[PDB]
C-alpha cells in the first residue's frame, strides 16, 4: 500500500506526471499512485546510494511517522534504477521557496517554519535518530505552507566521496560545528548546531551562510569564534536562539526539546 500494508510499491501502480527537478540521488518526479494519491518518486542513480544498507535502514525509517517530517511510503526495489516514493510537497524545496521574493513573507510565518522544523528534530531526537545532513535543502514545504524535514539520515549512504569527505566540495561545512570539521564527532548536538544555521537560513530568506568565506575559510573562523549574523529579520530574542545553537561546547547546547519551548514562549508572545 501507500503507508499501509507492503512498502514494496508496485511500479504498475505509478503515473509519472512532471519533472520535479533533481537531488541528492538524481531525478525525482511528481506522480499519481493507483490514480488517487499525490507521490513524489525518486529515481536513485546507480552507482550512487549504498543501496542495501538504505533498503535495510528504510525498514527504520517506515516506522518513524510525525507530521512534519516527511513521509517515507515505500520502494521499488525490483528495476533498475530503484525508486523511494515519499509524501508530495507541492510547494518544493525550502530553500527555494524562501528565496521566491513574491511570498513576501511575514516574520511570523518564518518563525512558524523554525517550529515545524524543530517539531520535527525533538521527534527524531526522542527516538535517537539523527539527520546528519539538517539544512534548507533538505527541507520541503506542501501546498498548505507547512515545512517538513526530508531525507533524514540519508547522508549515510551517499557514495559520493565529495560530499561525505569533510574536506569534499559537497560536505556541509557551512551546517557544520567545530567538533565535526575537526574531529568528525557526529551527534545530536551537531544537529542542532545544523538547526540554528536553518533558522538563519530562514530568516535570511535563504542566503547562503558565511557566503563571503570559502568552505575552508568558514572551517577555520568558525572554530575560532567566528559566528553568523543577526539576519535583519530576526529580533533578539530569535537571535539568541539560533545563536545558542553555536556554543563551542557542544553539551552546552541545548535539546530540541528545549529549542521547541524557546520558539513557542515567543511565538506566545504575538
Ligand atoms: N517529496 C517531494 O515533494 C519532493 N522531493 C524532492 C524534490 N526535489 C527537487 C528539488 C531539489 C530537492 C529534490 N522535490 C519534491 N517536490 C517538488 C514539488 C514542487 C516543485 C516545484 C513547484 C513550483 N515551485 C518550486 C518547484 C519542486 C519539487
Ligand atoms: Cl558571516
Amino acid at each position: 500500500g501507500l503507508g499501509y500494508g507492503s512498502w514494496e510499491i508496485d511500479p504498475k501502480d505509478l503515473t509519472f506526471l512532471k519533472e520535479l527537478g533533481t537531488g541528492q540521488f538524481g531525478v525525482v518526479k511528481y506522480g499519481k499512485w493507483r490514480g488517487q494519491y499525490d507521490v513524489a518518486i525518486k529515481m536513485i542513480k546507480e552507482g550512487s546510494m549504498s543501496e542495501d544498507e538504505f533498503i535495510e535502514e528504510a525498514k527504520v525509517m517506515m516506522n518513524l511517522s510525525h507530521e512534519k517530517l516527511v513521509q517515507l511510503y515505500g520502494v521499488c526495489t525490483k528495476q533498475r534504477p530503484i525508486f523511494i516514493i515519499t509524501e508530495y510537497m507541492a510547494n518544493g524545496c525550502l530553500l527555494n521557496y524562501l528565496r521566491e521574493m513574491r511570498h513576501r513573507f511575514q516574520t511570523q510565518q518564518l518563525l512558524e517554519m523554525c517550529k515545524d522544523v524543530c517539531e520535527a528534530m525533538e521527534y527524531l531526537e526522542s527516538k535517537q535518530f539523527l539527520h546528519r545532513d539538517l539544512a534548507a535543502r533538505n527541507c520541503l514545504v506542501n501546498d498548505q505552507g507547512v515545512v517538513k524535514v526530508s531525507d533524514f539520515g540519508l547522508s549515510r549512504y551517499v557514495l559520493d566521496d565529495e560530499y561525505t569527505s569533510s574536506v569534499g566540495s559537497k560536505f556541509p561545512v557551512r551546517w557544520s560545528p567545530p567538533e565535526v570539521l575537526m574531529y568528525s564527532k557526529f551527534s545530536s548536538k551537531s544537529d542542532i548546531w545544523a538547526f540554528g544555521v536553518l533558522m538563519w537560513e530562514i530568516y535570511s530568506l535563504g542566503k547562503m551562510p558565511y557566503e563571503r568565506f570559502t568552505n575552508s575559510e568558514t572551517a577555520e573562523h568558525i572554530a575560532q569564534g567566528l559566528r553568523l549574523y543577526r539576519p535583519h529579520l530576526a529580533s533578539e530574542k530569535v537571535y539568541t536562539i539560533m545563536y545558542s545553537c553555536w556554543h563551542e561546547k557542544a553539551d552546552e547546547r541545548p535539546t530540541f526539546k528545549i529549542l521547541l519551548s524557546n520558539i513557542l514562549d515567543v511565538m506566545d508572545e504575538e
